[PDB]
């Protein structure tokens, strides 16, 4: 009887016998799940066909491809065709699972790859597509939800910045609402969304909110006071630009503003003296601060801005 | 430009005027959105109805109850009738939030209670339920999954412990498959469930598994060796207890054995004399220790089983 035994991958062990039987094959013997499986081979190295019948009679088959590199186990019904179940494990500890239901079909499937990144996916009635779930090396979760024609209905994905991404989809499948939570806890909300990428935009911010439009390109939102238009722009990406316009005519009184990226700044002037510093910081607020009468140096402290009341003061 | 500011559920705040008018009534000012409301109240505590209209036309109305106690707040159409979305809250500190789509009806619905237990419902263009999202106080969190006719498919269960459950449905609303997976990693899987509860049985355990059936009444776990058989029944209610039968009728050689349920311990006894403790420990293992050979002192150490060979070694 008992000779040496063998590591396999998806860890599972094979004994190996010393000595051949009358075919000069060795025989092998392996518990997996509760059933002890038994099998001869060419090799005497641990690979080869194994196979066992439960008490119930579902047949169980593992087969050990020739340089160890992989693991096949299946358990079928009765039959012998039909499948409960198929694992296909690497040496990586990479593997694959398919769960099957009473006609024969795929009910689930997990995969794990090498870098520890993997998909559950769970089919329906119809051989369909009903939830999804991925996981990805940056540590990011995608959960997504599916109508009856295989068509997202939901998706939600957290991310390793611990924000948040959750849309929402018309009829046809189209991205229709997409909300978008920062790790902060501040958010960008977009809503109406038609076949072009338009639509409505809402950034909420500690003590005020933000509104304006999506487009293709950028998101822009926009405060107004008087003949001024302050806008925030925030690109395809997630970069903050700002501009400033006023339709004010007398130089005396009409704002212009330069924006200055390196340090997230617009400047406000008037009348040819620099009259505040808007700071958009990183933390998602706005600072103002006054510059000195000769529009020279800063004067004071910034202040943050803590409702929109405060930046419409600011354009005054 | 003389008034006081009034906290108000749902982490609003109201600022009214001190100084009646044209009818004997105060002013209101509430900042929604990027929106200032406005209204009139006979009281001068903060209670009324404000309103405004967004640069889209869209409709905003906050009512606050008289005694401060509730607040709702509407978001409408252009039409001021087709709600595009609906927040009551109260001081209990409980929230609905309704939202409609692009079309009026209502898409998703969110429920908070005071504890922190809150639902959040996803509704399809059927008006019928596609997903459920509800966490509890106890830091647990259930995930349903349901049908086209919007009934419940699938069921996820999460518990502050990390242990899970997870529910498979099939197209009679019947549990057709559950799969628990324990703190620690340990799983107990039902599979082929039947409209009377019956079903097949696994549990995996560190190393090894075992196989039996579910009835409505228990989960039987079973190993045999010889004329020996061992049983694992864990109750409807999640009591584990084990039972040993031997068909072995010499009084020389037959296993008997009691369970104690204070000690999670099976004592096996032959011919008159305790042979073995079988400890079945909270952390979902198996111990084995012998006693002397009167059969009164336990010897050595118990010894944690790792494999199935390991528990008919000792049912020998």
């Amino acid at each position: 009887k008992n000779s040496v035994s063998v590591d396999l991958p998806g860890s599972m062990k094979v004994l190996v016998s010393k000595s051949s039987n009358a075919d000069g094959k060795y025989d092998l013997i392996a518990t997996v799940d509760a059933l002890e499986l038994s099998g001869t081979s060419d090799k005497n190295n641990g690979s080869g066909v194994l196979e066992g019948v439960k008490a119930d009679a579902s047949k169980v088959k593992l087969t050990i491809s020739d340089d160890l590199g992989q693991t096949t186990l299946e358990v079928f019904k009765s039959d012998g065709s039909t499948l409960v179940s198929k694992k296909v494990t690497s040496k990586d500890k990479s593997s694959t699972y398919e769960l099957f239901n009473e006609k024969g079909e795929l009910s689930a499937k997990y995969i794990t790859r090498a870098d520890k990144s993997s998909t559950y996916e769970l089919f329906n009635e119809k051989g369909e597509l009903s939830f999804k779930y991925i996981t990805r090396a940056d540590k990011s979760s995608t959960y997504e939800l599916f109508n009856e024609k295989g068509e997202l209905s939901a998706k939600y994905i957290t991310r390793a910045d611990k924000s948040s991404t959750y849309e929402l989809f018309n009829e046809k499948g189209e991205l229709s609402a997409k909300y978008i939570t920062r790790a902060d806890g501040t958010r960008l909300e977009y809503t109406g969304i038609k076949s072009d990428g338009s639509g409505k935009a809402k950034e909420v911010l500690k003590g005020y909110v933000l509104e304006g439009t999506l487009t293709a390109e950028k998101t822009t939102l926009v405060v107004k006071e008087g003949t001024v238009t302050l806008s925030k722009n925030i690109s395809k990406s997630g970069e903050v630009s700002v501009e400033l316009n006023d339709t004010d005519s007398s130089a005396a009184t009409k704002k212009t503003a330069a924006w200055n990226s390196g340090t997230s700044t617009l400047t406000i002037t008037v009348n040819s003296k620099k009259t505040k510093d808007l700071v958009f910081t990183s933390s998602n607020t706005i600072t103002v601060q006054q510059y000195d009468s000769n529009g020279t140096s800063l004067e004071g402290s910034a202040v943050e801005i803590t409702k929109l009341d405060e930046i419409k003061n600011a354009l005054k």
